[PDB]
């Protein structure tokens, strides 16, 4: 399907 | 961070 | 089935 | 966050 | 049978 | 949010 | 038989 | 919401 | 014999 | 909304 | 014989 | 009579 | 699946 | 009589 | 897919 | 995507 | 009768 | 972007 | 009937 | 019915 | 911008 | 239902 | 800058 | 609902 | 310099 | 700093 | 003072 | 200074 | 897919 | 939430 | 020099 | 797509 989202806060 | 998606078809 | 959603908020 | 989905195919 | 729906908003 | 689905295999 | 819907408007 | 189904089996 | 349907659109 | 059905077997 | 069918579509 | 059912939550 | 039917309104 | 079901859980 | 419906009224 | 949906008012 | 389900899986 | 949902309530 | 779906990723 | 998605890509 | 959402319980 | 989304491209 | 968000719960 | 968004650039 | 983020998950 | 996207058309 | 900002919605 | 954006409309 | 992200914290 | 941000360039 | 970051993943 | 930045601290 659709896959992903969003980091940054750790990483 | 924030995370997710949808699937189902195949799997 | 239809599976996911979106989560990050809590976790 | 967002939850849910379509289940019943196995339970 | 088939089961779920969506949510979040409030909860 | 929505709720439901749909029933009559066991019951 | 067959039995169910969606609820979600008022409730 | 969304009403029905199918009866008249047993009924 | 077989009876039922959908409702929701007015009611 | 959706009507009808399937009548016949007796009447 | 059997009578009946699916309605609402245009009615 | 009638006879039927549905069959699958189980089997 | 979901499996099953009317039967017994000739046999 | 009425016949057919729902497939694809599975297969 | 999700594959199957009713049918009986004419087969 | 998924496709689909009911039919059996009209046609 | 009532006819449909959903694709998308392999098409 | 991600289109569709379901229609057949009006149209 | 019941119409619709979802797309969006290759188109 | 159930509306909306997601919109901006070209639009 | 990036627009949309979902609806149609109510409306 | 949800709304909202991102802006500050024209604004 | 950049605005927005999801509203919906309350509102 | 959800909040926030990044500013700066002018203020 | 840049400055925001998001709430929503308490508050 | 803040990494993601969606994934999903070709894969 | 700053440069840059958001472009794409028109061009 | 602050670098990015989205891609992914066309390409 | 849809590709990017914000940068310039290191690079 | 998510917070902070980006400084160190006047100050 | 450049400081900030983002937080909420523990705190 | 969305483009654009931030730059003028140095340069």
């Amino acid at each position: 399907x659709i896959s992903x989202x969003i980091s940054x806060a750790k990483i």
